Parts: C-alpha cells; sequence; structure tokens
C-alpha cells in the first residue's frame, strides 16, 4: 500500500537526489509559504516501520517542533520544510535521514526504512 506507493510514485525532495526522503503531497494545503527554519511547528503524523511491524501517532492523544533545531530526525526537517498549512503529504525515509545503523532500541531498528503521513496544522515564526 502507501510505503510501496511513496518508492514508486515519490518526488525526492533531498538536496543529494540520494531517494533519502521520498514524498507524496495527499491533500493539498492553503497558503504559499511553508516554514522557514526556527519556527514552531504544529503537526498530526500517523508513522511506522515501513515493514509496518511497530506503529505510531499523534491523533492517539497535535505534535509540537521547532523545525531545523533536531528535535526531529532529518527527514522531518526537510520533508515538514516543503509543506502548506492544511496539507497532508506521505514520506517514505532511509535510514540515513532517519536513525542510521545505530538505530534507537526498543523502538526503532538498526537500518531502518520509516513511514509517515503528516498533516501540517499550522506553524507561527519564533
Ligand atoms: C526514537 O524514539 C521515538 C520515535 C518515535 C516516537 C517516539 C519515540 O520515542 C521513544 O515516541 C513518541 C512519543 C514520545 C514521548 N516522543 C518521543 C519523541 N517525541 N515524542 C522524540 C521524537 C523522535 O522521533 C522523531 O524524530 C520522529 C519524527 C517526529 C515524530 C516521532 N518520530 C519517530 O521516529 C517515532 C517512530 C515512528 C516509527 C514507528 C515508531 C515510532
Amino acid at each position: 500500500g502507501a510505503p510501496a506507493t511513496v518508492t514508486e510514485q515519490g518526488e525526492d525532495i533531498t538536496s543529494k537526489k540520494d531517494r533519502g526522503v521520498l514524498k507524496i503531497v495527499k491533500r493539498v494545503g492553503n497558503g504559499e509559504e511553508t516554514p522557514m527554519i526556527g519556527d514552531k511547528v504544529y503537526v498530526h503524523y500517523k508513522g511506522k516501520l515501513s515493514n509496518g511491524k511497530k506503529f505510531d501517532s499523534s491523533h492517539d492523544r497535535p505534535f509540537v517542533f521547532s523545525l531545523g533545531k533536531g528535535q526531529v530526525i532529518k527527514a522531518w526537517d526537510i520533508g515538514v520544510a516543503t509543506m502548506k498549512k492544511g496539507e497532508i503529504a506521505h514520506l517514505l525515509i532511509k535510514p540515513e535521514y532517519a536513525y542510521g545503523s545505530a538505530g534507537s532500541l526498543p523502538k526503532i531498528p538498526s537500518n531502518a526504512t520509516l513511514f509517515f503521513e503528516i498533516e501540517l496544522l499550522d506553524f507561527k515564526g519564533e
């Protein structure tokens, strides 16, 4: 399903063009602005290992973070910076842009590919 669709059709939004972060816009957002680095960002997300085997969501209980400030994995700083208010996007992320060969046990194993659906609710300029 969704992870394989992002493999097949997703845009490579990396600078290096290494397919490390692939994106599909699922629902289009409003406004020309996207978050600049330093912004306070508000999202709903659903995430999982691409294997399907572990699963994690804000809409369970929004997730708040400062963009570009190392509170989230590199792929979120990259991916969320491309998104507009109201946008829902799918990301598929190689380990180099997430938790790498070290992983982050017990939640994330070594060399894990991650999938997220993200909704950008708001962002405000520090
Ligand atoms: C590697 O550890 C975790 C990874 C992820 C979720 C984690 C987590 O903690 C063990 O618990 C979610 C709730 C806790 C209190 N928490 C942690 C963070 N923010 N809230 C810190 C953010 C670190 O996570 C990230 O950078 C990314 C992007 C933002 C949303 C969470 N992220 C994750 O990688 C999840 C992960 C998704 C894949 C399935 C397992 C959970």
